[PDB]
Parts: structure tokens; C-alpha cells; sequence
């Protein structure tokens, strides 16, 4: 493998009003930003130190997540290897013994099904615990033996006396994402900035939570300005970034 | 724990043939170090002593096979023959039912129906042989039994099932065909030699009809009379732990 180098070009700004924006740029001559180059970078950044900065469009809407299917065997190794930091087969020894300790379902499967015991143990779980608004009028399904879950609902991973903290957080995610699975979607209202600097377009994008929906047991708020408003620059910041394997 | 100690006597017979004994007695009471200085004063004696056969018993013995499995006998054998938890052979158990290859899983009844004693006495009438089915179904002492749905079915079979839930099946399948076929039989023997103030004994069977072994899988004493003089090779103590 080679990495490819590449690099990234963010602005600081300030609203008519004062207020501090920060923007990503994302096209160049309506083509996408990538420079590939320090020199050609510098070109860009010299090109956007004078440019005069303006917002083009604004765009507020309602927007909403879902939740995650169960876990199989690969999502279970994915999501431990970003959210854990465990390898693959560290997280297979893990589960093996959740497993042979009877706290997890059968480890190696390819399918999200939920069997109706299953079904009826979270459902019951989150009528409890979280309220009427966390639970869909019918269960949750999912595009697909059964999926890596709790053996009980009930058992938290603090409770697992007889596993090390690394293995108690492998039972946490399994947990979460099992519960989370059965819960209503979480909504935002998202908003969109699109600002144009000279042959230059730069964007913005946030997000407020409404209902927290599945997130309960399992992205900035932009200042206020409208369309043609004028920004003022106040900083660029070049980046170099590295392809990986 | 409690610490107690074991020895082992490694001998020769007048035709020159190995013997394996164990240190059974001392003094007429039962031989149980609990330290490596008790054991090294038994040793030291038993190294100096003459060893012979005081007798020779031999006699055919009979085995029966076990009852059909009930959740604690199918939980007990999965722990000891498998390796598996109580646990995980339960939600095994949970899923070969759900599947419907055997009855009920939580039971305390060893009865089986008509059905399946006829299901299973034609398995063996079919595939073992007429020596291998008793005249009448055998009887255990107690729903119904934890089995295969169908005896035909065999573990190999479970395309949708792993390994270890196949080894279920086949422990589970093995248990109740065994349980309704015959006695196995042997000729056993036991040698009991005297070495100063101590015995020690040697004991062995010989396999003279399978039975129900055949279809649910010790040494054999070498040739010596009462009298015969041993010669002593080796003592090996041995320390062990309880659990």
C-alpha cells in the first residue's frame, strides 16, 4: 500500500454579528477541493486571503438517525476495533468467553435476527426504563441463527465479577447496541451553510438534538446568519492528511 | 485443599512382564500421606521390602447403561465429558429444541414414550443386532426424558448447527440409544500383593461383550498366581491437592 497525500483547507470566520464560523472548504472552480501538495495548497490559501466572503445558502430542516441492527460477527469486530481499540481476534477471545460464561448469544453468525423471547425482553426493558416515547409500536427489524446479544437484558456489565474491565466493556457495547437497536429514531433539526469566496466554496453544517430516541443508552450549534450575509476572515488553517490502509 | 500423597509401584513378574501397582494399605489401615515426609518414611520402607501376590481374584462383572438424560444428568455429562458450562450447554440444549431435534430441555423425568421406545429399539434391532436389545425396554428410576426427536437423525446431520451444538446432539443421541440397549460384560481381576507392611493392588478387566458401549464408548493385568514373587523396579509418590 502507498499513501496518497492530500490536504484540507479550513477558515475561521466571523458572522455581521460577531459570532465565530467555522467553515470547511469544499470546492474549488465548481470542482472538488484537494490539493495534493504544500505549494498548491499555498496557491489556494493565497487565493482565499483576499477573496471576499459571503453566504450563499442557508438550509434548516428536520432530520432523523435510526439505530444500528444487533451485532453479527463482523459488526461486532468492526465497532470493537473503532469504538474499543481491540483487534479482531483479541475481540473474538472476548466474546468466546462471555459466551461459554452463558452472558452473550453464540459469537460466530452472519444473522441480525432477534428471536421473539429476545424481542419481548428488551421491549419490556425499555417500557421500564426509558418510557413510552423510546419504544415503536412495533419491533425494530433489519435487513439479514441470531444476532450476538445479552443473554439477559437485566444484566449490567458492572456485574460481570469474573471478567477483566476489557472484557465487561465488550459486554457493555453488545448490550447498548442490542437495546438500541429496539428504540425510536433520534431527531435534530440540521442546518447547512454554503458560503462562496471568490472560485472558492466553503461549508458549514450542525445540528440540534430534539429527541434523543436510541442515543439515550448508545454536530455544533452555527450562529445565526442568512443569505448574502458578509463574513469576515479571520484565520486559514492548511492541513496534510495520509491515506491508510 | 488438603495436601495428600499417592504411591505408585512399578514391578517385574517371574516372567519378566511389567506391573503397575498402588499403595493401598499400611499396618492394615488405609494408605494417605498428607506430606512429603510421611510419604518419603513409606517410601524408604517399602523400598527395602519383598513383594508377592497374596491373591488373585478374577470374576465376570456386568455394566448397565445410564438412564436417558434430565437437565441436571445432561448439564453434569456436557460438564465432564464436553467441557461445557452449565450455561452454554443450556442455551445449546435451547436451540436443538427450538430447531426440534430433541424434547423439552428442562425436565426431571427419565420416562420415555411408547413411540420413542419403539423409534429407538428398531435403531438398534436394525443397526446393532438382536444381542444388543433387551427382551424387555429397560426402566429407570424417575414429562418425558431430554432425546432426539427422531433417532434416525444423526449429529452429523445438523448442517445448521456448529460443532459444539453437533457434540450436543450426538451426547444427547448417544445417552438415550445406549439406554435401551444391553449390559456390556467382562472379566475383571484384581491382584493384591503384600510388600512388607504394606498392600498394594493391581486391577484390570478384559471387554468380553460391548453392550451399549458399542454405541456409547482399562488395562489388562499381566499373568501372575498367587505366590509369585515381584520384583520391585520403581516407587513414584505422587502430591495432590483437594479441589
Amino acid at each position: 500500500f502507498v499513501p496518497e497525500e492530500f490536504w484540507e483547507v479550513d477558515a475561521s470566520t466571523t458572522t455581521p454579528s460577531g459570532e465565530a464560523l467555522a467553515l470547511q472548504v469544499t470546492h474549488q472552480n465548481d470542482k472538488p477541493f484537494r490539493p495534493v501538495n504544500k505549494e498548491q495548497t499555498q496557491a489556494a490559501v493565497s487565493l482565499l486571503e483576499k477573496a471576499r466572503y459571503s453566504v450563499l445558502e442557508r438550509e434548516d430542516k428536520p432530520t432523523t438517525s435510526k439505530p444500528g441492527a444487533p451485532f453479527i460477527t463482523s459488526t461486532l469486530q468492526q465497532a470493537a476495533s473503532t469504538r474499543l481499540g481491540f483487534g479482531v481476534k483479541k475481540t473474538m477471545m472476548m466474546a468466546q468467553r462471555l459466551y461459554e460464561a452463558g452472558y452473550i448469544t453464540y459469537m460466530r453468525t452472519d444473522s441480525t435476527n432477534l428471536s421473539q423471547d429476545a424481542v419481548n425482553m428488551v421491549r419490556g426493558y425499555i417500557s421500564d426504563n426509558f418510557g413510552k416515547k423510546y419504544l415503536p409500536e412495533s419491533p425494530n427489524q433489519y435487513a439479514s441463527h441470531e444476532a450476538i446479544r445479552p443473554s439477559d437484558v437485566n444484566v449490567m456489565a458492572e456485574s460481570l465479577k469474573d471478567m477483566e474491565a476489557d472484557a465487561q466493556k465488550l459486554y457493555q457495547l453488545i448490550w447498548r447496541q442490542f437495546v438500541a437497536c429496539q428504540m425510536t429514531p433520534a431527531k435534530y433539526d440540521s442546518t447547512t451553510l454554503t458560503v462562496g469566496a471568490g472560485d472558492f466554496r466553503l461549508k458549514a453544517r450542525g445540528r440540534i438534538l430534539r429527541f434523543d430516541g436510541w442515543t439515550k443508552v448508545m454536530d455544533r450549534i452555527l450562529p445565526a446568519v442568512n443569505k448574502g450575509d458578509a463574513l469576515t476572515l479571520v484565520e486559514l488553517t492548511p492541513a496534510q492528511h495520509f491515506t491508510k490502509p
